[PDB]
């Protein structure tokens, strides 16, 4: 289930992290008005930037750490402030937020392993809902 989960993905999470965020990045083009640095570049090239591995390992890092201190996939409200107060999220609003979640279930259920897709989804809405909660518009 959902920590077992959260488990799978931390044994080998610089992967799972650049490989979701990748998803991310090509399912929802636009979305690099906030990674201006990572236009005009393929997959592989971005995969030998040193902060696209650091920076995108350290965001799921902390995902993990969110995910892991849920109860029943609601977040933590002092970790959903976390996430608003950030000074690097400045700019953002709940869609971003929920399209990275799109992107993470889709390649859950394209996988050929055993995630609950089901919960990470609900994890995605119930993050939103706190984010909006804590104050992101
Ligand atoms: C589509 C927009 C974004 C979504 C969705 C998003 C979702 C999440 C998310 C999910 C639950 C977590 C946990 C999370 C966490 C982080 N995040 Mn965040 N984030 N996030 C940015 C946009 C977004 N984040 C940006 C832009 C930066 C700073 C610039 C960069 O590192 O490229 C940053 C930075 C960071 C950092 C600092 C990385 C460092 O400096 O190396 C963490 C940690
Ligand atoms: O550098 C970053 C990579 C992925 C996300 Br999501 C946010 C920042």
């Amino acid at each position: 289930g959902f920590k077992q989960d959260i488990a799978t993905l931390r044994g080998d999470l610089r992967t799972y992290a650049q490989d979701i965020f990748l998803a991310f990045l090509n399912k929802y083009p636009d979305e690099k008005r906030n990674f201006k640095n990572y236009v005009g570049k393929s997959d592989q090239e971005l995969k030998s930037m040193a902060k696209f591995g650091d920076h995108t390992e350290k965001v799921f890092n902390l995902m993990m750490e969110v995910a892991d201190r849920a109860t029943d996939c609601v977040p933590l409200a002092s970790d959903a402030s976390t996430l608003v107060q950030m000074k690097q999220h400045s700019g953002l609003t709940t869609g971003n937020f929920e399209k990275l979640f799109v992107a993470l279930v889709e390649y859950m259920r394209a996988s050929g392993q055993s995630f609950d897709s089901q919960s990470w989804d609900r994890f995605g809405k119930n993050l939103v809902s706190a984010l909006s909660s804590a104050g992101m518009k």
